[PDB]
DNA sequence: GTCTGG
DNA sequence: CCAGACGT
DNA sequence: GTCTGG
DNA sequence: CCAGACGT
């Protein structure tokens, strides 16, 4: 699960981002660093894309339940780093294990800390590896949605956004500049109604209930967090072109059924 | 910064 | 103890 | 075969 | 994730 979709204006994401907080308020997200808010049809790893994440690591005696929007690099910089860029990182941090998470010096830390946020995509795409050949058959995966320039747009401004569970860290650069912040998408076995196109999905947080526990690094500890990462069959799919497959192409195409 | 392997 | 990794 | 850049 | 380089 190496490449999303994340394409809508900022202010249509923030809309479909609309929760409530403990005491039922309806609110949307709070913005950090919107100009670094990048909408493509293709993101790949060093990318940023939005996550939320709870106000509490923003602002001190927060409620928990608030919630922040924000850009982070995809690929999880740990905090210890030594080198001045972050792209000379050895080991891949795109993904992060469920099983393994308490026992990975990466993870473990930053999760510790309760850095748990949620990535937002229209959904995600894997390729699917079938036997004999090298030719691998592009997917876009989403939630399902309730069922022409005017289809299209109404489509979209009705469109429920894939919520993945992510762990986060920041990184002052040893040689100087802002804080980044980055993120690893945690791992799960794949349901059955994915099992033909590859082993291994994103934990997808199904439902404002989980997705709420998952930010709440205020009322929610780790053990009752980790009960949450999980399969979802809760899912579906089409073919999509071999346009995706170079990240450098960014248009509609990219999710177009074959 | 922390932890495993030697 | 220190060296060396730290991930999918 | 492996790794960086996108 | 895949594309594309891989060197003086």
């Amino acid at each position: 699960c190496g490449r999303t979709s994340c394409h809508l204006p900022r202010d249509v994401l923030t809309r479909a981002c609309a929760y409530q907080d403990r005491r039922g308020q309806q609110r949307l997200p709070e913005w950090r660093d919107p100009d670094k808010y990048c909408p493509s049809y293709n993101k790949s790893p060093q990318s940023n894309s939005p996550v939320l994440l709870s106000r509490l690591h923003f602002e001190k005696d927060a409620d928990s339940s608030e919630r922040i929007i924000a850009p982070m690099r995809w690929g999880l910089v740990p905090s210890w780093f030594k080198e001045s860029d972050p792209s000379k990182l050895q080991f891949n941090t795109t993904n992060c294990r469920s099983d393994t998470v308490m026992e990975k010096r990466s993870f473990k830390v930053p999760l510790g800390k309760g850095r748990r946020c949620v990535v937002l995509a229209d959904g995600f795409y894997e390729w699917q590896r079938c036997q004999g050949t090298n030719q691998r058959q592009p997917y876009f995966i989403y939630f399902p949605q309730i069922k022409s320039p005017e289809n299209w747009e109404k489509v979209w401004d009705n469109w429920r956004l894939l919520t993945m569970a992510g762990i986060f860290d920041c990184w002052e650069p040893p040689e100087g500049g802002d804080v980044l912040y980055s993120y690893t998408i945690i791992t799960v076995d794949s349901c059955k109604g994915l099992s033909d196109i590859h082993h291994r999905m994103p934990a997808i947080l199904d439902g404002e209930e989980a997705v709420s526990k998952w930010l709440d690094f205020g009322e929610v500890s780790t053990q009752e967090a980790l009960k949450l990462i999980h399969p979802t069959e809760n899912i579906t799919f089409h073919a999509v072109s071999s346009v995706v497959n170079n990240s450098r192409n960014n248009t509609p195409e990219c999710l177009a059924p074959v």
